[PDB]
DNA sequence: GACCAACCCT
DNA sequence: AGGGGGTC
């Protein structure tokens, strides 16, 4: 039943209306420096497909796709203004974005193309890209009627779909969501993912050949301990060497055999040496294989940068998250690993890497929503929050906590963000049910808004079906009602966190988009590179430091105004090692 | 190609 | 709480 449309070879001026809904298609998954396969146009004056290679170069198609008065609506204009940038060419106006307010309505739903979005209005005249491209082998563009007709229905679909999910928007609270925050930081992360990181790939490739070296000694060694060689990353021959060979105790069963995780291999290192040996074995071999290797694969050899992609539309809190690499997940904790940072450095000579964080974001907007005294008199005395959790849970003095007393406040205190329960504590605390039930119980005991925070979340969530956060993100829990206790109980943990944790993604967000506009009045050369969830890393001369300093700590704190202060502490360095 | 245990981050 | 090799 083909769909009525001008399969054009020129660009015409009815084609540049100043409203449109546009498609311009970038297949490949990852878009930088990707073909454009088609562009389709639909407006007042009907529907149109064009062939890439005349509309863009056709300069006042151009001059089209970067008037801003100009208005566009899409599906993933990011993909598109990124694609469209290695081109050299600027995409604006785009005053609507459908995977952005699909996003915003509902992100249990996984919309991921414009059919996905245009079922939830009844809408189903169009196709799911898998349909039209096929999957993993098959991928392929089909030949040009049917690439023509795909396109220029997902073009109508976006025409079509524009006011009813406007309308959705604005009776949910959440038309200022779209238009004011999750579309200019679209744009935002657009220019962070072109800028790209620069790596150097000497360090890392010296790093790889040390690990590589260390790899082979601690590989002889775990053969020679358990007396004969195997394939120390099977799970088969591991568990053999270990629970059969070797006699070491079961502790944990997977579903398929014997486990052999972190945690069950540190209890076991007592008994025989052959354990801290895979355990250094595993450490480093993660990082060759996911850090060294994974890097090197992804860098691109031109420039010596990386190009993540921050998939803004994916995660169930309004977090963002980030792909090919994953720089959100560079490791930081032991000391080995945290070096590999030491290949992340400036873009140009004479700049420097700066990190701004957000201290116990999630905590203090706790302190905010629940308005819980104690909580909130803490940070306002900016207190090291694990150390008063400890003195309050165990009714000491600060000269009486103990490290490991301030170590088990700190699990409660992770436990009580992630809405955790006597059980899940007692895993992390490595303890009793009743013990961890116990904590709990002192916690509560001593903030007393927390609990009442808790109850009236769950309540509320039951009540409405969803929960929302500071900005009006929303998260539907339609598990809470459940008659089954672990569904329910996870629903009710969601309904717990879901506030806090995508109430601190829409600050940091918000942070973003009033940097990026000081950035800018202050004609500053310093750029936006990264967003690790509460922190953000930028580069800039030297010469800027000082200012960035005093600014970027500013920007973020001045975000939103909550009950308590927030704070923002900062470094910088030659390496993103160094800006610690 | 798809799953799953495993492990890196906030 | 939220993400991003071996074995069939």
């Amino acid at each position: 039943a083909k769909m009525a449309f001008t399969l054009a070879d020129r660009v015409t001026e009815e084609m540049l209306a100043d409203k449109a809904a546009l498609v311009v298609e970038v297949v490949e998954e990852n878009y930088h420096d990707a073909p454009i396969v088609g562009i389709a146009v639909v407006n007042e004056h009907g529907r149109f497909f064009l062939r890439p290679e005349s509309a863009l170069a056709d300069p006042q198609f151009v001059a089209w796709l970067g008037d801003e008065t100009k208005k566009k609506s899409m599906f993933d204009s990011k993909r598109a203004a990124v694609a469209l940038k290695w081109k050299g060419i600027e995409l604006c106006g785009v005053s609507f974005d459908l995977l952005l307010a699909a996003y915003l309505l509902d992100p249990a739903q996984g919309v991921d193309d414009v059919a996905a979005a245009a079922k939830m209005k009844q809408y189903e005249a169009v196709r799911p890209d898998e349909a039209v491209y096929g999957k993993g082998a098959k991928r392929a563009v089909p030949d040009e009627p049917v690439l023509a007709e795909h396109l220029v229905r997902k073009a109508a679909a976006i025409w079509a779909l524009e006011r009813p999910f406007l309308d959705e928007l604005r009776r949910n609270e959440q038309d200022r969501l779209l238009v004011e925050l999750e579309q200019p930081l679209s744009s935002i992360l657009a220019e962070m993912e072109f800028a790209g990181v620069k790596v150097d790939t000497k360090r890392l490739e010296q790093m790889g050949k040390e690990l590589a070296e260390q790899l082979r000694t601690v590989e002889q060694r775990i053969y020679e301990l358990a007396g004969q060689e195997f394939n120390i990353n099977s799970p088969k021959q591991l568990g053999v060497i270990l629970f059969e060979k070797l006699q070491l105790p079961v502790l944990k069963k997977t579903k398929t055999g014997y486990s052999t995780s972190a945690d069950v291999l540190e209890k076991l290192a007592p008994y025989h040496e052959i354990v801290e040996n895979i355990l250094h074995y595993r450490q480093l071999g993660k990082l060759q294989s996911t850090y060294i290797e994974g890097l090197l694969k992804v860098v691109r050899p031109d420039t010596k940068k990386v190009h993540t992609i921050f998939n803004q539309a994916l995660t169930q809190t309004g977090r963002l998250s980030s792909t090919e690499p994953n720089l959100q997940n560079i490791p930081i904790r032991l000391e080995e690993g945290r070096k590999i940072r030491q290949a992340f450095v400036p873009s140009e000579s004479d700049w420097l890497i700066f990190a701004a964080d957000y201290s116990q974001i999630e905590l203090r907007v706790l302190a905010h929503i629940a308005e819980d005294d104690n909580l909130m008199e803490a940070f306002r005395r900016d207190l090291d929050i694990h150390t008063k959790t400890a003195m309050d849970i165990f009714q000491v003095s600060e000269d009486e906590v103990t490290p490991n007393m301030r170590r088990q406040a700190k699990a409660v205190n992770k436990g009580i963000v992630y809405g955790i329960s006597d059980y899940g504590l007692a895993q992390n605390l490595n303890i009793s049910r009743k013990e961890a039930a116990e904590f709990i119980e002192r916690y509560f005991e001593s903030f007393p808004g927390v609990k009442r925070y808790m109850e009236n979340i769950v309540q509320e969530a039951k009540q409405k079906g969803y929960v929302t956060t500071l900005l009006h993100r929303r998260r539907y829990l339609p598990d809470i009602t459940s008659r089954n206790f672990n569904v329910r109980s996870f629903a009710e943990r969601m309904a717990m966190n879901t506030p806090i944790q995508g109430s601190a993604a829409d600050i940091i967000k918000k942070a973003m988009i009033d940097l990026n506009a000081r950035l800018k009045e202050e004609r500053l050369q310093a750029r936006l590179l990264l967003q690790v969830h509460d922190e953000l890393i930028l580069e800039a001369p030297k010469e800027e430091m000082e200012r960035l300093c005093r600014l970027v700590p500013e920007v973020m704190e001045q975000a939103v105004t909550l009950r308590v202060p927030l704070k923002v502490d900062y470094h910088y360095g030659s390496t993103w090692y160094d800006a610690k």
